[PDB]
């Protein structure tokens, strides 16, 4: 039904299903620690999460989808999609990222959590190039449908009838998505040439998205294992 | 700033003239395989096709108008992408293998014949699957690859001064110029202009799903060298 969407329809569908920018249960009463940003920006990622579901099942395509397949979409790019709402927020704040309303670092106030300034320095720098194109949030949501319709598609044990025409549908859609992004870049007025041009300046970006999207999964598994659970505790405890 | 001016077909001919050369598995036919083994045999020929990359990497319009240290960071950034394009492109004839080599050519299974390194296997077959059939032309390849090489780096600059900023730009136009000639490529094929922007969509997305190969394979790479190093048994069977 995604299919007959036209243009604006694409647009508007998006745009409506776009999730509430929610708060982090953030207290300045207290202050920042290596393990207590973890947590704070770990909270806030696993609410948002929640919302992500919601907004998935919104998106063109999407619950024409298994079940099996959407858990499987939604497993491969969560953080992406965390990623690329995270810099979009953070466009107005040059040299910060607004991971919400009352919570916003700069740079440095990265360095208060191991290893994680490199990942901060990345998504600056996406941010800013979103800034620098001049990013629309017409354009924005058809990248944050992209990736999640596009992330997890090369990694489908596509050994089965079912899942193969499960894949066409998901590049249909895509195609759908990409007519979309020439439509609303047509109707701004650039010539062919910015346009092909253009959507390939915004393509190139959801690579890097990747990118920090792998590497932020490392250092966030990395954690997991450090302060992953004591023992010396439970057990002075029951002594 | 020759590169801004070549016409569609100049950026073709000098992408396809910059191509390296095909190296060949310097091995044994005779000996079979281990975990070991293999990884050493993929790994030098993964060194020696670096070296070649090098020469290549030079010759694409606009990299050596760049600083050698924005040189080195692009290279660094994406060396194993480009090599995973390389393997995936030569692998389209050959349906469920990759052709490492001419004389280098593992099937799904014989990855199996390293740890851990069956998953990046499927994800590079499932690619060259994937450029299969979409009937990817050699033309098309080449630019994906100095799309690679050109675009793979450019966000973890250090964009803090004015010369890094025009050193940016410069990189952005030249990607522009190859976006151009792939435009140029698939009128020319006669694909129409939906088509057109289409198919440059689902190729450059591709080269999303291939920087994850490759951070998986660094991933993979790095384990490897970890683990898998000093003799220690082999330099006590010999020992003793
Ligand atoms: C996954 C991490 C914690 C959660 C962070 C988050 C949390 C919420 C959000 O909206 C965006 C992001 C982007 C960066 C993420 C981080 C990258 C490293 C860290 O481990
Ligand atoms: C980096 C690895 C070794 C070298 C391999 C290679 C070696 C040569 C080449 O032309 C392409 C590739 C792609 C996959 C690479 C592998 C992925 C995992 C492994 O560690
Ligand atoms: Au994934
Ligand atoms: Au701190
Ligand atoms: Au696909
Ligand atoms: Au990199
Ligand atoms: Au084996
Ligand atoms: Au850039």
């Amino acid at each position: 039904l995604a299919l007959s969407l036209t243009a604006d329809q694409m647009v508007s569908a998006l745009l409506d299903a776009e999730p509430p920018i929610l708060y982090s249960e953030y207290d300045p009463t207290r202050p920042f620690s290596e393990a207590s940003m973890m947590g704070l920006l770990t909270n806030l990622a696993d609410r948002e999460l929640v919302h992500m579901i919601n907004w998935a099942k919104r998106v063109p395509g999407f619950v024409d989808l298994t079940l099996h397949d959407q858990v499987h979409l939604l497993e491969c790019a969560w953080l992406e999609i965390l990623m690329i709402g995270l810099v979009w927020r953070s466009m107005e704040h040059p040299g910060k990222l607004l991971f919400a309303p009352n919570l916003l670092l700069d740079r440095n106030q990265g360095k208060c959590v191991e290893g994680m300034v490199e990942i901060f320095d990345m998504l600056l720098a996406t941010s800013s190039r979103f800034r620098m194109m001049n990013l629309q949030g017409e354009e924005f949501v058809c990248l944050k449908s992209i990736i999640l319709l596009n992330s997890g598609v090369y990694t489908f044990l596509s050994s089965t009838l079912k899942s193969l025409e499960e894949k066409d549908h998901i590049h249909r859609v895509l195609d759908k998505i990409t007519d979309t992004l020439i439509h609303l870049m047509a109707k701004a007025g650039l010539t062919l040439q910015q346009q092909h041009e253009r959507l390939a300046q915004l393509l190139l970006i959801l690579s890097h998205i990747r990118h920090m999207s792998n590497k932020g999964m490392e250092h966030l598994y990395s954690m997991k294992c450090k302060n992953v659970v004591p023992l010396y505790d439970l057990l002075l405890e029951m002594l």
